[PDB]
């Protein structure tokens, strides 16, 4: 999905139509500052991509958290498909299997395949996102160590303790990451953007240094929608099919929680 832009400090991202939508009216919107600069689309072996900052580009060896958003992960319309059209999927199948033997159904099982809607809620349900709105999806180290293994994170403590990992007990990046996370939630809630969108799929990345820099940004608006004709959400309230609800802010707010938390202790 990415390869190295020409310019220094920049970075080439493959365009897909909704995340460049989105992108365009973010550089214009309250949360200009809380999302990657984007600026503008470039060609490269006949393809389009979405020129962006290199989030890590201020950074001595950073460390890399992403945390996907939202208490849903996927959009209404993969359920709507599902029922009149499902495209089975047999990869979604099998990791099922590993995680929990008794989770597919009967018919599952004889089908070797799921769909991606019911993938996605049970991928919801033994990690945090349910519960608590967010899950971590991965770390990166410039000790070159990276780890995805977090599929069945899921209690407030467990992730507290990925966190408190992540950190390794600098406290200094850890009150930076609260600060911006407070700033974040204030922007959020006074932009036109996010009232207006249906926010699902998209992730805080989280990088810091042995330098004590710490930066959050918001990423990843490739399933962030328009809501129709002035109506709006509010973030927190539980999702039910047609509320189009993402419990962006649920999270937002447990993560803070958590993080003040580690901060205590
Ligand atoms: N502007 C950026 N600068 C530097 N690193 C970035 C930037 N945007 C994204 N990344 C990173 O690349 C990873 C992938 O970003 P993402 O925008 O979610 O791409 P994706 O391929 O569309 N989606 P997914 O399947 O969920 O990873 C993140 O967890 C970061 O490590
Ligand atoms: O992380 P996992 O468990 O591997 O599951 C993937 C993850 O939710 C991606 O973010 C998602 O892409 P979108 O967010 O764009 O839907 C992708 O869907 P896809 O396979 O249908 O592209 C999944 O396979
Ligand atoms: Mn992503």
């Amino acid at each position: 999905s990415f390869k190295a832009a020409g310019t220094s400090g920049l970075i080439l991202k493959r365009c897909s139509e909704p995340e460049r939508y989105c992108l365009a009216r973010l550089m214009a919107d309250a949360l200009r500052g809380c999302v990657p600069a984007f600026h503008g689309v470039v060609e490269r072996d006949g393809e389009s991509y979405l020129q962006l900052q290199d989030l890590l580009d201020g950074f001595d060896g950073p460390c890399v958290l992403d945390c996907k958003m939202g208490v849903r992960t996927y959009l209404e319309e993969e359920l709507t498909k599902a029922r009149e059209r499902p495209k089975l999927r047999k990869d979604m199948y099998k990791k099922m299997l590993a995680v929990d033997p008794e989770a597919p159904t009967e018919e599952e099982h004889a089908q070797r395949a799921v769909t991606k809607p019911r993938y996605m809620q049970w991928r919801e349900g033994i990690s945090s996102s349910t519960t608590l709105g967010f899950r971590i999806e991965g770390i990166k180290k410039a000790d070159g160590s990276c780890s995805t293994d977090f599929k069945t994170t899921r209690s407030r403590e467990q992730v507290l303790r990925v966190f408190e990992e992540f950190v390794q007990g600098d406290e200094e990046v850890l009150r930076r990451y609260l600060n911006r996370l407070q700033q974040i939630r204030d922007t959020l809630e006074v932009s036109e953007f996010f009232r207006r969108h249906e926010v699902i799929g998209s992730s805080l990345l989280f990088v810091h240094d042995h330098c004590h820099r710490a930066g959050v940004w918001l990423i990843d608006f490739g399933k962030t929608t328009p809501l129709p004709d002035g109506q709006i959400l509010d973030h927190r309230r539980p999702w039910e099919e047609g509320n189009r609800e993402d419990g962006y802010l649920l999270g937002l707010d447990n993560l803070i929680g958590i993080l003040a938390s580690l901060a205590e202790r």
